[PDB]
């Protein structure tokens, strides 16, 4: 195995191949890249077997087949460390592989490449493309909502749901639930699959915000995507999600409106002087008014009135309050609307221009 | 007490009062932010008892006289979180203190500013002026160098030393050495003191680059710094420092001159394949070229070679790869010196252009 490439050419693809790693490699070679040369192009990949990154790199230089793994990181340490406009000459001698650029030469240890975790082949059963921009929208929508570790393990993901030409995103932790749906102009199946947490944080690392547009396929136990020349492999969680369609409130009586930033500044003051864990605050909607208020174990209270847009009858309805700050945060919008129904019901809140996204969130007694 | 005074007077005093304080300390007074209303003017202070910072603000509105304490981080989060412009009415009531602005309420938990520790009061000895910018230049030159969490209480700070019309910071711990001297302009006496971490670290954060003179009193074991209203103060460590003097080579005679990227960056490539724990690199240094190598158990190695300015005898030395690096990123001059005798002793590392900073490194065993 031989090969040169400019190291511009090798930074970016060696950035996205490292990704997979970071957790516990209680196995050695899970901690090394997998370098193949075959029929003029450079493939690099990196595994922690649940899902993996490979990227391909054309060699426009001088270059001989075979493969080998070296450690990732102290090779993505080396490529990087060279100069700006290094030539990086690498070649695979004995049980090394040696990196010299200018006056600098490098022996790294290598692991067989014929031992590297090589993930099964599987079929595609849903295939769509889609601009990078919206799968980006998609994720960010409704990634603060997913479960971290929890003993509902299939929420521990987000759902990727298909149904005529949308593609639709969902993510709750039992408590708060965030969903987006956009048209891709594509007829699809109507199909459901739930990408783990470590999935979804790694397809939106390689959305680099270019034109370049995204490739998916869905199998029945894994998802692919292809964006440029880096291709990205991830199993499903095996389990089912919850029925968000009705976690949607029905038909809420209530409406209420307001600026998204005035409101965020009010609900985060607010905060400041709430239960540093359970972090109740509560709403008091009355006439085009809103008052938050907050109390601690240490008696302190916040008080915060703002105008709002409502002609409802009055209620009262109490919330965590990061799970709302969550919500005006991921709404990067200048209207809100909240929609209610009573104290002992949920909310759902939304851009009040946009019927894209909704966040629905949980009351809470007191 | 009672007082109204617009957020944006308030932010920064708020920002440096509340720097001694870290996570909820172990005493809960410790935890709160002094306040005193006397003479038209406002005062903030904050102490981890070690340290303490004091901050004044003018009052040009109506105000009333007194004192008391409240949560630090709580308090400046509400100033912080309230909009541009936006005027604070601050009143004591009962065991709470009350803050309102627009339509925007807190009450807090208060702790009589009786039961706030008091630093003793102590006399001045040494005094002197100097520019912010200088005492940077002082701190930043050698801070790194300093012991971390070392049994040896004085490595742990740094040493200010007075001599001449100088200034002059040392900071080691007993690997490496770091000395700088500026000149202040001002006939002072032959004296030095140390300076705890926590205490650099403070003084540091006051320094924000403006013209503003920095005042600095010196007491048998106290240490203040006055900056336009801001006035730190910091108690002493009680320790006998080492004396640079001595550990600087004598005569070096063997003296290396370098680019100081180049260096830089050959050094921290060579890193990555050095002893994960040790970091041993070995430099071997010829006529006009230096050649660096490194190697880690599973016999990986790494080679530089670079174009230096040396005619000294033939030699091979040893050192930490660490502490070099430390030093090579703490200088940002363009060419370097390195200054050897021999095989067993340390290395003096200067910016070949000026003499106002010097670094020591003991060698390390083959
Ligand atoms: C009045 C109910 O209100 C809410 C319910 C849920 C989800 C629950 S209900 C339910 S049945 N299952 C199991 C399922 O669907 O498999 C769930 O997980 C959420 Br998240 C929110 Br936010 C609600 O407001
Ligand atoms: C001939 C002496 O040479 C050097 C000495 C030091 C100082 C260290 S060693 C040591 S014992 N103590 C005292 C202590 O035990 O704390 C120190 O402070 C340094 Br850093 C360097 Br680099 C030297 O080359």
């Amino acid at each position: 195995m031989k090969f040169t490439v400019e190291r511009e050419h090798l930074l970016k693809p060696l950035q996205q191949v490292s990704g997979p790693l970071g957790g516990r490699p209680t196995l050695p070679i899970l901690g090394n890249l997998l370098l193949q040369v075959a029929d003029g192009t450079l493939s690099l990949t990196g595994t922690d077997l649940e899902m993996e990154m490979v990227a391909r790199v054309a060699l426009v230089q001088p270059h001989e087949p075979g493969a080998t793994t070296v450690p990732a990181r102290k090779f993505f340490d080396i490529c990087r460390g060279l100069p700006e406009g290094a030539e990086i000459a690498v070649q695979l001698e004995g049980e090394r592989m040696l990196v010299r650029s200018g006056r600098s030469r490098f022996s790294l240890s290598t692991l067989p490449a014929a031992d590297f975790p090589n993930l099964d082949d599987w079929q595609s059963e849903v295939e769509f493309t889609l601009p990078q921009a919206t799968m980006k929208r998609l994720i960010e929508a409704t990634q603060f909502s997913m479960a971290h570790q929890d003993v509902r393990y299939y929420l521990n993901g987000m759902l990727f749901e298909t149904e005529g030409e949308e593609l639709r995103t969902v993510a709750t932790d039992g408590h708060r639930l965030a969903v987006c749906s956009m048209p891709i102009g594509q007829s699809l199946p109507s199909h459901s699959v739930i990408v783990p947490r470590k999935g979804v944080i790694e397809l939106m690392r390689m959305l680099d915000g270019g034109d370049n547009p995204l490739r998916v396929q869905i199998g029945s136990n894994n998802i692919r995507a292809h964006v440029g020349d880096f291709i990205f492999t991830s199993k499903l969680v095996d389990g089912r999600f919850p029925d968000y369609r009705r976690v949607l409130p029905k038909n809420p009586d209530k409406h209420l409106e307001a600026g998204c930033d005035l409101l965020k500044q009010a609900f985060a003051r607010a905060a400041i002087l709430s239960n540093e864990k359970f972090r109740g605050v509560r709403l008091y909607v009355s006439e085009n008014q809103l008052k938050i208020t907050a109390n601690n174990p240490e008696q302190e209270e916040a008080e915060e009135i703002l105008d709002v847009t409502y002609s409802g009858a009055e209620m009262e309805i109490g919330f965590n309050v990061s799970y709302v700050l969550d919500v005006l945060n991921a709404l990067k919008c200048e209207n809100v609307r909240m929609m209610l129904t009573d104290s002992v019901s949920s909310v759902q809140i939304e851009d009040a221009a946009s019927q894209s996204a909704a966040y629905v969130v949980m009351p809470m007694r007191l």
